[PDB]
């Protein structure tokens, strides 16, 4: 059929959600290459007591200190299905859902979201069901279309890590060097949302070696970026919406700790406010208009059980899209191959053997 989507029919006990755990990791380097190990995760370092508070020039080196990640290039889910290819022994992957974290954060955002739609694209293979996004239309047509001031912008909140970032434990960021966005670390992790079992992983912003739990993720900061406020209807409406995709975002990987840097008219990040990712709630907890940390989880579970029993079939070649859009039910198509299909034969035959 097709999935409903309203807050309403979502109330009800936060189900059961396995606290994460990180499975392993990897690294993509300057030109998207794939490492298994660390190397490119960074090390939280935020302005001390000592000096000044925070003054950082997220306009600094744009834009020829600026590379950015070709997004052209339909990546899908290579990067983590060559990870799960690494570690196949380690039967509980025939009944995981297999994504990207940010995947899962779009789904938690669904019964909220105003403006974008979405698609996902669901094969399933020996058992395990595995989800990646399609670009919709629209969505393709705004990101060609990018103006030149949203582009800075995207550049800012990068830059903003640069300067809270140290490539060694308790290093000093270095501000003047290249920001590449092809360079990210990613974590890979392991939960179950009621009785679905999940392998997902999302990009870490950075690990602070100054956690007493320096176990991965509870040692993992994710940094952000935001226009500086004033009015409490600026603040009221930063609660309502933007710290929604925060918290879902490292709600699901389990990161505790994310740092939100506030940037001026002149684009310099002159205030800093933590936000503990289990507090996030309190900030919308009174509000009719608010959100609901449930009624995410339960809209999750939903898809997830609705798109366990849709695809029925085994096949790698075999295409259940499902499609959003605000103000409307999840609803399914059928495809089969180009251009849906998007595990890749060196994937179903090394795992076939
Ligand atoms: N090309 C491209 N890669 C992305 C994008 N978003 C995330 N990735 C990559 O996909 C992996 C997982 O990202 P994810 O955690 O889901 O993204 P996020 O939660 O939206 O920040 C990481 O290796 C990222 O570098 C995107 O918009 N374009
Ligand atoms: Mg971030």
């Amino acid at each position: 059929p097709s999935l409903r989507t309203q807050p309403s029919l979502y109330s009800g006990p936060f189900p059961f959600y396995r606290r994460p755990s990180e499975l392993g990791c990897f690294s993509l380097d300057a030109q998207r290459q794939y490492h298994g190990d660390a190397r490119a995760l960074r090390y939280y370092s935020p302005p001390p007591i000592n000096g000044p508070g925070p003054d950082f020039d997220l306009r600094d080196g744009y834009p020829d200190r600026y590379q950015p990640r070709d997004e052209e290039v339909q990546e899908r889910l290579d990067h983590l299905l060559r990870w799960v290819l690494e570690h196949r022994n380690q039967g509980w992957l025939a009944g995981a859902t297999v994504t990207w974290r940010g995947h899962l954060t779009k789904l938690l955002t669904t019964p909220y979201e105003r403006q974008e739609g979405w698609q996902l694209a669901a094969s399933r293979f020996q058992g395990t069901l595995y989800l990646s996004e399609v670009e919709t239309p629209a969505a393709r047509a705004q990101r060609l279309a990018r103006p030149p001031l949203l582009r800075e912008l995207m550049y800012m909140g990068y830059k903003f890590e640069q300067y809270m970032c140290a490539d060694k434990p308790g290093g000093s960021p270095d501000p003047s060097g290249e920001v590449n966005t092809n360079v990210a670390y990613c974590s890979v992790l392991r939960s179950r949302l009621g009785n679905h079992p999940l392998l997902f992983s999302g990009e870490v912003d950075c690990l602070n070696p100054q956690a007493p739990c320096t176990q991965p993720p509870s040692c993992y900061v994710e940094l952000k970026t935001s226009k500086e406020m004033h009015s409490p209807g600026q603040w009221r409406s930063f609660y309502r919406h933007k710290l929604l995709k925060w918290w879902a975002q490292s709600f699901l990987p389990g990161v505790p700790h994310v740092v939100a840097g506030f940037r001026n008219p002149e684009g310099f990040v002159c205030s800093l406010k933590t936000f503990p990712t289990m507090e996030m709630f309190e900030n919308v907890r009174n509000d009719r208009e608010g959100w609901n940390p449930s009624v995410c989880m339960n809209f999750c579970a939903a898809f997830l059980s609705f798109a366990q029993s849709t695809v029925v079939q085994d096949d790698p070649r075999l295409v259940h899209l499902f499609s959003w859009e605000p103000g409307g039910p999840v609803t399914v198509s059928v495809h089969r191959d180009a251009p849906y299909a998007f595990l890749p034969s060196w994937y179903v035959e090394t795992m076939t053997q």
